[PDB]
């Protein structure tokens, strides 16, 4: 009856990645929801891993470099999270997948990096309103959050500066084993790119013309053709309209509705091969507390259906009976 | 030009199925709005029949009975509510639509007993995020707005406890006279009942891989196959999404559109057979005053979708003509 | 790589259209936006043309004349109006598009009236919730911005009164050449107008129906067969949703979402023919802060829209190279 009968749970509350604050603030966001109490009830058992401590050095100690900042803090705070991710999905080789709430996206480098080394075939489904490839010298911003993919993608090395501190950050992707979804907000140089590498893309448009139903289609068959490879499937909360989810530090207008969002979610968990979700850049400190609610509740039905849970209901573990308490029934009296 | 040339309007400020207070407010949300104004411009007449009484004991005189709450109020109102829609519809034996404003879902046990003594062979369209049809001893809350079908329904008799009081509730549905649209929060032994009986049903995930014309067009296909059926269309405002429909007791994020809504009324309209449209669940005291603003917007928009409005106009009555007032117009005036 | 490489730019702070007060805000609102940087931003000249300023008499000068509110007013404003788009049109004969910012949407008479002395073949596209089809006396406001079309539309002229000052005003549309998406709030003298003189409508139940792709393909299929003629695309901001553009005088639920609308954009803008495009209806001083934020944002997203802008991304006009600047990359590192 379930696909997966048991899941884990971890925080990585990543703030340096950009200068909002308050991503630090995702995990408990969702602790203090009913996510928990509504996973249960589905039947799934979800361990509470902790949260991951990010490295977030001084100002001194971590200087720009090109252009970049808090690089030292992201490449240590990477390291840190690549080997805890390993380690639990090695524990884990019914599958059961890894639930991540963050924190900001750059937490993505780590997570992709430890993941890949306990399933080194693996595919990335990105859902997002930004590509977050930028390469460190094309960067307008130097806001580690909009680069996490471009230091695991291959074909990109030669666009990326050499630094000592990065050395084990090995990039474990090809850029045929990437497809995005949810994407309105490219910068120039991710659109060249994207197209030049030949990285899977479906954007608001795309969602426009040929609906969620074949966007998603389209996706799995262009990286997991036969839902051969684990899957990674990365989630920025922005990639939903402002209207269901504002408080997030980069919103664009025109997003998924949070039943698009859904529906991605559902046919990925339906695959059988989610082995990794994460949830990135709710900030609790933005918006109205009606914001942060909306948030919360998009964010929760997000990955209650990533875990299994299915709109058109569940069947109860047991079925209760009136005789068995004996009571009466109508039935009954009548005859 | 018209389906339907007048109509009747009740109220019932049922309050005693949920328990926040407000839901007896509906009617006159409704009442207050430009409701009445808008039909009577569309050339119908519409006759406001005023309010049902509910009966609401006191504790004492209505303790707990298998959990249920208030449940000898729920059975006195009932057989009230039955009263009244039975004279009402036999009165109107081009048909005449009853409109009735509620007051929380539980109102429907009454309104549909009662519409079936006129109407034996109808059809029920229920609109909710929710089944409403748990069986007293599986409901978790003993809110009786979360049961109203239960009692209705044949098949379920077995169970459902026997009460001395409920006996006048005659079960007047067959499981193959209802369907639902909209559902996205059943609880497990609804779930159970409607597929163990074959009750159909089109949840939001329906809805996202079919869409709306669609569903619409199964529903129909499925209780009310030639269009022979009266067509009782109890819809609670709560299966609209929350940003549409905020100010109600039990919202649930991703639901219809108010156009998926209107698109529902508009094709139950148009079939000629619309006999009793039912709205639960406004509920005015909770929310903004802009969250029941635009909670009274939707629920207006929804009936006079019911009641024959057009989105793509009506003709007028009459066509005004420029010389008639002694007028020049240009083309004269050129001429 | 651009289908326009420049751009005109021209305020129009019509008010007397109507009778909130803030209309005339409206080009203010994008000036203040970053629509201006976007644009540039995409490699387009973007040239600010200043504002027309509308005739404004006082009531003694301007009295009620059929009903019409400020008729002397919009006569005089409607010609210095149609001066100015015609002069910047001819000095335009890649095309130029000028975007228009208004200002109630009475101003759109003199923008059509001029463009069309410039391009007398054009066709019209306009995207309302409204008609503004209503000739004098039919209209039960008096309201300008109710009317604009009725005074260009030939078929109608034998009911318009004939007024000296009108006289100017000279017919210059068929109703062939027009067609409007996003109704949802039609008079019924509109209703009779539009049906009998065979005007193309798509309303909101056509694009429920249809879907926004056939609903933008058959608009123009209707009045630009073969993308023979320029287009004047007149948007009122309130054909979309009120969730997404709450700040207008006449808001009416149920439009279209911001997808939809930039959909309209993207395929006009696409085709090459875009001549001018018009925003109208835009009043900060209606709603709250953000409401105001909400609308001015998908403001700028539509008219980004119109002048080419695409969600899919926009490659760089020059590609940046680490070895350029004498850096070191991780490929070269590893070699
Ligand atoms: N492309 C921008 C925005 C990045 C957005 C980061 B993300 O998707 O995690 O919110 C930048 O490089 O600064
Ligand atoms: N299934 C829940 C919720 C009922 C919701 C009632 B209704 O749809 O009228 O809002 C219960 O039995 O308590
Ligand atoms: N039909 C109404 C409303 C006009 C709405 C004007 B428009 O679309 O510019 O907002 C009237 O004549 O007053
Ligand atoms: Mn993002
Ligand atoms: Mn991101
Ligand atoms: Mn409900
Ligand atoms: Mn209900
Ligand atoms: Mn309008
Ligand atoms: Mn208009």
């Amino acid at each position: 009856k379930l696909l997966y009968t048991s899941a884990n749970f971890l925080g990585i509350p990543t703030n340096r990645g950009q200068p909002k604050i308050g991503t630090y603030q995702g995990p408990e966001l969702i602790r203090k929801s009913n996510f928990f109490q509504l996973v249960a009830e589905d039947g799934i058992q979800l361990t509470d891993c902790g949260d991951i401590i990010p490295v977030e050095l001084n100002e001194a100690e971590d200087p720009q470099r090109f252009g970049m900042k808090w690089s030292r803090s992201f490449s240590l705070t990477t390291l840190r999270i690549a080997e805890r991710v390993e380690e639990l999905m090695k524990q884990s080789n019914k599958s059961t997948p890894l639930v991540i709430v963050g924190g900001d996206h750059s937490m993505a480098t780590g997570t992709i990096l430890g993941h890949a080394e306990a399933k080194p075939d693996l595919c990335v489904l990105w859902i997002d309103a930004h590509g977050d490839i930028n390469t460190p010298l094309n960067s307008a911003s130097g806001n580690m959050h909009g680069m996490p993919l471009s230091f695991l993608v291959k074909e990109l090395q030669d666009q990326i500066p050499w630094l000592d501190d990065f050395e084990g950050i090995k990039p474990c992707l090809n850029a045929s084993n990437i497809a995005y979804i949810g994407l309105r907000d490219l910068d120039a140089h991710e659109t060249h790119d994207i197209r030049k590498h030949g990285i899977a893309y479906f954007t608001m448009l795309d969602v426009d013309r040929m609906g969620i139903e074949a966007v998603i289609k389209e996706a799995l068959l262009a990286v997991n053709p036969r839902l051969e490879k684990a899957i990674h499937l990365s989630f920025d909360i922005d990639a939903l309209d402002p209207l269901v989810a504002p408080s997030t530090g980069t919103a664009v207008p025109g997003g998924l509705t949070l039943r698009e969002g859904l529906r991605i979610c559902e046919e990925v968990s339906a695959t059988g091969k989610l082995s990794v979700v994460e949830l990135a850049e709710l900030n609790p400190l933005l918006g109205s507390q009606e914001d942060v609610l909306k948030t919360q509740s998009s964010a929760v039905h997000i990955l209650r259906a990533c875990l299994g849970h299915c709109r058109s209901g569940h069947l109860p573990f047991k079925v209760r009976n009136l005789t068995d308490q004996g009571i009466m029934s109508r039935a009954a009296h009548m005859q």
